């Protein structure tokens, strides 16, 4: 693709094909604890996925994702900022080259390990993700922070399911998951309209920042930078880092729900 993370093709040059890189609702973002917003209105998240969308995980070269079945209703995220229901369709990981960096949101100026990115688009309103994709109100997205430390168990399967897609556009069937074991157990959030992280960058992202971490041990980490970025056959090249530096707030609020 015309853009990845090198030095070349990466953040600090996406603006030159996708001018919206330089948005005013641009993700990630630096959550200022001072300047949140409590909200009163902001109800719990509600979660309910079920295990049988779960489909397939896939390598695209900068990353992996584990895609899900979204023909109907069976996984929704409901509640929080939404009079919508949002219905599952990926999740994802982005990482660091080391441990000290890898989320895409900071807290306070803190970077975590790496984040994790539950992805649903409004099938309230909309028919596909396809459609949903570019409205303001089209995804909304649950990102957890990756805090190193202890092994986190809850990432086995995934984890396992990473020497069946070593290469670029490697695809295999992953089934019977639920992606709800992976939220920290306090869904405490912040909340603010943002972007995707990564091109095409539109502006139709509710974001969802649980305020709780999750563990990563620093060897579940190198297994994600051990995920190769070339197609079979070619220079083995390993997927260091894919993780957006934080934009400006540009005069937008983050909601607290705690
Ligand atoms: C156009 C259809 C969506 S592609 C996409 C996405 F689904 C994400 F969740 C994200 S993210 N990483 O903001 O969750 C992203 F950056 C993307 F580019
Ligand atoms: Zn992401």
């Amino acid at each position: 693709p015309d853009w990845g993370y090198d030095d070349k093709n990466g953040p600090e040059q996406w603006s030159k094909l996708y001018p919206i890189a330089n948005g005013n609702n641009q993700s990630p973002v630096d959550i200022k604890t001072s300047e949140t917003k409590h909200d009163t209105s902001l109800k719990p998240i509600s979660v309910s996925y079920n295990p049988a969308t779960a489909k397939e995980i896939i390598n695209v070269g900068h990353s992996f994702h584990v895609n899900f079945e979204d023909n109907d209703n069976r996984s929704v995220l409901k509640g929080g900022p939404f009079s919508d229901s949002y219905r599952l369709f990926q999740f994802h990981f982005h990482w660091g080259s080391t441990n000290e960096h890898g989320s895409e949101h900071t807290v306070d100026g803190v970077k975590y390990s790496a984040e994790l990115h539950v992805a649903h688009w409004n099938s309230a309103k909309y028919s596909s993700l396809a459609e949903a994709a570019s409205k303001a109100d089209g995804l909304a997205v649950i990102g957890v922070l990756m805090k190193v430390g202890e092994a986190n168990p809850k990432l086995q399967k995934v984890l396992d399911a990473l020497q069946a897609i070593k290469t670029k556009g490697k695809r295999a069937p992953f089934t019977n998951f639920d992606p709800s074991t992976l939220l920290p157990s306090s869904l405490d959030f912040w909340t603010y309209p943002g972007s995707l992280t990564h091109p095409p960058l539109y502006e139709s992202v509710t974001w969802i920042i649980c305020k709780e971490s999750i563990s990563v041990s620093s060897e579940q980490l190198a297994q994600f930078r051990s995920l190769l970025s070339n197609v079979e056959g070619d220079n083995a090249v390993p997927m260091q880092h894919n993780n957006r530096p934080t934009q400006p707030l540009k005069g937008r609020t983050v909601r607290a729900s705690f």
